[PDB]
């Protein structure tokens, strides 16, 4: 396999389906790439934790350990953020400055530390360090932090290619920023495509702006990104929100909600979200959803609903397992529908349903 | 498979192995049971929680889904407490009334009683409703609680009797009690084998009298009940424990400190206990038991560490199967060693190596 090979397959309106081809393994796109602490070792590819790992146990340490890879027991890709939108302290050109809870050690994250840190981590798609702008901005504040992020863009891409083991093995993806304004999306998308990366990340939402939103900046940035390169979409989403991003051209997702709403009682289902703690399922022996295939799909909501009650770990560890599966379910339909040129119509299957 | 056939294949000093043959399975003895609700669906039998059951959701509850087997998708054995113990509020020649601390709902407990909850629950091995003596008790104490017991114990299997589906079925399990008093533990054994049940507990042990007092009770209590049936030592114990009640004759085992334990950060191993949380062990790569057999023993003591400090629940999954998974490969050894004759020996070299 190649150190990275983006090939579209099939295409449906904005949306496409297809693969990237990395050392370690195929991503098959539309992607959803869950945490990779979030159960045992389906996903194509999973999350590190950079800013987690960076304070426990530390990059250097995980490194002595052989890196993310021999850590976790997973061999296939991994993708790690730059590190800011999470600690995101004192910002600078240089970077930002924080002090760690844990240990009030004190941390420095710059382009070249965010970059130096994945590396270490070994993970095989590296963000770009980026400033994640706050929401609701300004268009001067906007501007401004898009203009940053653009800057440290070239500084990520310049100390990337600078480590001989990460140019020729990882991937590099630069993360679009400009806030909901179409101008500085432009901007943004045209300084990134003039430094070149192996795909674009659209970044500075999921930040509290709500699907219309999100919607329409996606109808307009996405187009803007190098159309033979993946678009991923950073902390998105729900699964309606999902399903329309896909049909706006993205690629790849990550989001903490299967995993946050696994520990707190609720479950995705093909017609929706449901509270398993509610007392209505109390005697419901239908699995947690009737068409999932998912192991945990042997459970009854009923027995599920029990665990969760009674406090067992068991009960929320069979959640977290339902709802990543699901997940996994719904980018398989999506990507065969795509496919199969039917994908129109399983969007207006799948929220005629999931609203319903 | 009959309703119930308990074999001796072979013997060393008062050590037994053999099975246990019930309709729903073989059980392997020396036999540790464990909490059903600990981990996903090795071990011949489970426990259902009478207490908790009987609180959330209900036994009439539980019958109406089909009993425990059809809820906690378990096809094999389960045995069930008698639900006193548990409990104990105002107790009196009836039973024992108590209110739950979940909805105030009044509840009470009777020999019958909890006869007809096991029955709901459709447990295979159903114990007599008892009276556990607290420790410590006087001799005239221990003697009226162990005398309610043993007329306890006959109303229990009336009960038991007058179930036809139960009797036929299932399989009732006798308490000796009488607290430390040798005198005491031989009018409770001769009181339940007049009776007459298919196996018989020691109760009131591990309620805090430390393990060489328990020894010294086990000494001359198991030979008090029938060679040619199961001897089964409720709540013990500390994998040590075990060994040391094997040596004496016991053949099944119940213990919370496995489920505990992998939740509080403790794992077995033939080294001992280790507390995995502890610093020692954020760099060390050797799995959690380096003879283990289980799953866990593909991630390494540096990496369950690091999920358990990060407080993810797949931390506390991981430790609880393999603390599981460890006491199921001590029985196995134990059962193997006494096959072969060599039991002493294993004991001597578990001894040695897990003090050590
Ligand atoms: N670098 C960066 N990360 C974002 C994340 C975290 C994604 C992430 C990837 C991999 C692991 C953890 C987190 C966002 N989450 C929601 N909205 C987000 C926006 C951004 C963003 O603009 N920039
Ligand atoms: N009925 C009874 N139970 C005991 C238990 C719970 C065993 C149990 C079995 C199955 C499920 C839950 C609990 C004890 N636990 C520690 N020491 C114990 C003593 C007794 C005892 O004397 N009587
Ligand atoms: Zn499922
Ligand atoms: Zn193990």
């Amino acid at each position: 396999r190649p150190r990275f090979s983006f090939s579209i397959a099939a295409r449906e309106g904005k949306a496409r389906t297809g693969t990237i081809e990395m050392k370690r393994g195929v991503i098959r796109t539309p992607a959803f790439m869950p945490v990779g602490t979030a159960a045992t070792v389906g996903a194509d590819i999973i999350l590190g934790n950079t800013y987690h790992l960076m304070l426990r146990p530390g990059a250097e340490r995980i490194a002595k350990l052989g890196g993310l890879h021999s850590f976790m027991g997973w061999d296939r890709p991994i993708l790690t953020d730059s590190g800011g939108y999470q600690v995101m302290t004192k910002q600078s050109e240089e970077g930002v400055t924080f002090k760690s809870h844990l240990d009030g050690s004190r941390h420095m994250l710059s382009p070249e530390r965010s970059i130096e840190i994945q590396h270490l981590l070994g993970s095989d798609i590296v963000m770009a360090f980026d400033e994640c702008t706050p929401y609701p901005a300004t268009p001067s504040r906007a501007a401004s932090s898009m203009e940053r992020s653009m800057r440290w863009a070239k500084r990520s891409r310049d100390a990337f290619d600078s480590r001989k083991e990460q140019a020729e093995n990882a991937a590099l993806f630069g993360i679009q920023q400009g806030s909901v304004f179409e101008n500085l999306r432009q901007q943004s998308a045209d300084a990134l495509a003039e430094i070149g990366f192996d795909g674009y990340a659209v970044g500075g939402l999921a930040v509290g702006e709500g699907q219309d939103e999100m919607f329409r900046v996606l109808d307009f940035s996405v187009p803007m990104l190098p159309d033979d390169k993946p678009h991923y979409l950073m902390g998105v989403g729900k699964p309606d929100d999902i399903v329309g991003a896909v049909e706006r051209g993205i690629d790849m997702f990550d989001c903490v909600l299967p995993t946050r709403s696994g520990r707190n009682g609720q479950a995705f289902t093909w017609d929706g979200p449901i509270n398993i703690r509610n007392a209505r399922f109390s005697e419901d022996l239908k699995p947690l959803d009737s068409e999932c295939h998912c192991a945990v799909c042997k459970w009854s909501r009923a027995y599920i609903h029990h665990l969760i009650r009674a406090g067992e770990i068991l009960g929320a560890m069979l959640m977290t397992e339902h709802n990543i599966a699901f997940y996994q379910q719904l980018m398989q339909k999506i990507r065969d529908s795509i496919s199969e040129g039917r994908f129109s119509q399983f969007a207006q299957d799948f929220r005629a349903r999931y609203f319903a």
